[PDB]
């Protein structure tokens, strides 16, 4: 079993996609250990959440955009959740997702992307220490 | 514009149709307001949400089933959201909840009915001090 | 605990809708107990059916869309599962079939309906015997 | 046979809803005779849409609303096409309109409520004649 | 942003896929900048549509198709729509169009393949132009 | 044309994802020639099926598995069917089958993985002499 951290973004819930991006993934048989509800993130949770981005040119509209509207954050549990979420997730560049993938049919910027997954078993610990102290 | 108490109940987790509960009332356009997972709800917290069931006969078979698996509490908003939501969620008896209803589609037995919603501005108000005080 | 007979029409078969009518039914957590698929149902088994329409002026043309392409006979199982599944059918005339129901939804024609269910506990007994002998 | 005249409301563009109300109406196997789509309804062909609500209070923001995004107007065919696109419209009250109806699943609102549909045989054809000359 | 050419082909209709195809475009947030309806395309549009074709042993059959029934064009505008239309569509075979996109899901004929889109910018102009002039 | 075996194994009854897997294969437009409903299948039909996986590790714990529920074994038929379903049905490994694949979108393990399609025309042969005698 993993655990991995996932967030659903402010554009799921602009565009009623939270159920979508949450079925999903319930219908991969992947259970919720842990969820919280944000009406807004503190902005620092969001530095720290994406801390290795504090260089990009991006990091200050990536940081703007996560406070713009609510977050649920989840803990989802599984046989190797972490990758197998980040296949389901789909890149996230709009001209490489695959159909099928929740970015591939549904994300079509590269920020306004609906959903993080944490990448290694190294990341999703300090994530859901992040979220979830 | 009303604030109404939502319970999403343990045999949508064990039927995987959390999110196809979520989404029907996320289509109808009420927004999320306060959310939360629980594991396992107290069962105190059970016993006061159904304090006026405390001497039927289903009582206690209902505050078992209640503790037996996760449960998600929400706080939903929109207008009208109490009497909506009620609508939607359908009639306790599979004998008479309507189909296009979350009951009348999805539930067939008395106990197991997946969703709570609050019947009143008052019980709405009392539960959502119970679930998020 | 009851079994009820469904029949799957030609006309779901013609309009891609075999999965659409049996997952309404599945979504309703009733149980498949017998099930049988054909290619072209022999036009004795179709005539006893309807045994009681032999003399209704729209009999043979009743008889000759039910043989017009495949059927699947179904055996579901589940408490009251007649009246239940019943109400999931909707009305046979087109002017009063609720939306919500199998017929509301999806069916346009008093003959063209898409599922038979058996509308009683005898007619239940009589109809899995003649289909499932 | 009957012809009906349907809109598609700009609020069904806001929310992403246009192929899902199509849907509704494809899946019970109505078919499109004509369709026009508008970017911006003309103020006066939504002015003579809805003449008969010229002195209503809510006239002036009922037509701001009917220009504030686009249109699609549709012409439906098939047996009894108005009655029965009437009923999955759902009443135009939310606290009327019943799950399984488009507006009773999905609209929130008396104004914002997705769909017209021509109420009779005679707006039909006096709806069809503004929309399609 | 770019604008290409998508056409809904006879088959959709036949099927009754259109709401199928339009809302996956939709869901992605992909914008109708401008639609037309046509009860049967004039064969000389399909001839110029396809006039890159007309040495191909499938010619003929090709237009004999696309005027066998309805079809809808619709320009859609989006951030390289052009491509990203192009991989939703899928590929050509059917021994090839990847599960996720809508010819992988939906359509099992070389021919009948439910949705045309503009392959590059150079043909999106051209194909625009051809159906609106 | 070829016609390929398909089975609806145990544990897409466990997890009420019949129709959503058959429902999948119908939309693709492939035809039920025969279909038959085991509700329990005897164990030696099930080594039979498997009998070239006999001397692997998991070939008893397989067995075991397949006759824990309700299979539903069906003969499709389309051109290139074999080749097609097996697309469709996505790779054993839950860390290789592909989002958009039945396996990829609703299994979670290697061998509770929903859904048997025959791999060859060779063992679609055979495997429709097991099922259909
Ligand atoms: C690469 C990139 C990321 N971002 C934002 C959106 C990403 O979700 C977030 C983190 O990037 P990254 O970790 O590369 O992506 P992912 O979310 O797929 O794991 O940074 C941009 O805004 N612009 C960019 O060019
Ligand atoms: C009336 C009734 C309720 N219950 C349980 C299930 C109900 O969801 C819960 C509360 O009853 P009630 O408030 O009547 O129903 P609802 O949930 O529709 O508002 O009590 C039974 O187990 N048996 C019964 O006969
Ligand atoms: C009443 C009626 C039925 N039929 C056909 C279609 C019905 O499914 C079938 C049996 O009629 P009935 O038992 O009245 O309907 P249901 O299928 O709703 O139980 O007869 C007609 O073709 N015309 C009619 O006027
Ligand atoms: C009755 C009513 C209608 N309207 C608007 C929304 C309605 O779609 C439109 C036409 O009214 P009406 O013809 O009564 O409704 P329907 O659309 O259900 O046929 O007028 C209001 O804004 N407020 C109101 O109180
Ligand atoms: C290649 C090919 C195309 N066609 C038809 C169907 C195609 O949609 C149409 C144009 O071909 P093409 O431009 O290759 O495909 P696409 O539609 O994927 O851009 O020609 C055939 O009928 N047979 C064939 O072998
Ligand atoms: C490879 C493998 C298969 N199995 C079971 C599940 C497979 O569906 C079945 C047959 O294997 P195989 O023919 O390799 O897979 P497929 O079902 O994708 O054609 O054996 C295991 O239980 N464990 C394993 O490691
Ligand atoms: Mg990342
Ligand atoms: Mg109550
Ligand atoms: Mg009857
Ligand atoms: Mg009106
Ligand atoms: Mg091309
Ligand atoms: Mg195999």
């Amino acid at each position: 079993l993993q655990r991995t951290l996932v967030l659903i973004k402010p554009d799921a819930f602009e565009r009623s996609l939270v159920a979508e991006i949450m079925g999903r993934i319930e219908k991969k048989n992947f259970k919720i250990v842990s969820m919280k509800f944000w009406s807004k993130a503190p902005r620092n949770l969001i530095e720290q959440h994406y801390k290795e981005h504090s260089e990009q040119s991006y990091f200050n509209d990536l940081c703007d955009f996560m406070v713009s509207g609510p977050i649920i954050s989840i803990v989802y549990e599984g046989t190797d959740a972490i990758s197998k979420i980040r296949r389901l997730q789909g890149n996230t560049n709009p001209l490489a997702s695959a159909p099928g993938t929740i970015r591939g049919d549904l994300a079509n910027d590269i920020r306004e992307n609906l959903i993080h997954a944490s990448d290694s078993e190294d990341s999703a610990v300090d994530e859901i220490s992040i979220w979830f102290p």
